[PDB]
């Protein structure tokens, strides 16, 4: 589980997305496996604006944070799962990293701030779901 909190919006993996979120909601695209909510207190999460390829992830099944190298942002053929069909995910980074079930939702972060959050794993990979080019999670 996790969230980034950035102004007045509450990013989550679309998966994960609760009751709250679905009545409150500004964005959702199922293939990017991303969901925004809208929030009553401000958040503190700064959002990166840049093409760092490194950075650290939280991994909640290992209580740490990683150092990892992970590829820019591409069509990613993802295996089916208990939420999705075998599809090819948007927007979406590897790295070589633990990540099992329940490290959805943890965030990589560059120098200039949060980059995305964990949505893949398995197989010593773990995938993130970039957040870099929505900008207008910076204003309104
Ligand atoms: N965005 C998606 O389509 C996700 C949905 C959750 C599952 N998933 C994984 O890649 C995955 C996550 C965690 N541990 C794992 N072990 N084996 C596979 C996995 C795909
Ligand atoms: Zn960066």
């Amino acid at each position: 589980s996790g969230a980034i909190y950035v102004g007045n919006y509450r990013v989550v993996n679309r998966h994960l997305a609760t009751h709250n979120d679905w009545a409150n909601l500004v964005w959702e695209d199922s293939s990017r496996d991303l969901l925004v909510s809208s929030t009553t207190a401000q958040g503190c999460d700064t959002i990166a604006r840049c093409d760092c390829q490194t950075g650290v992830y939280y991994c909640s099944s290992r209580r740490k944070h990683y150092p990892v190298s992970f590829s820019k942002p591409s069509l990613i053929f993802v295996e089916a799962s208990e939420y999705y069909p075998a599809r090819y995910q948007s927007h979406l980074m590897l790295a070589v990293g633990h990540s099992e079930p329940g490290d959805c939702g943890g965030i990589l972060r560059c120098q200039h701030g949060v980059v995305g959050i964990v949505s893949t794993g398995g197989n010593g990979l773990v995938g993130f779901a970039d957040v870099r080019d929505l900008l207008w999670l910076d204003e309104e």
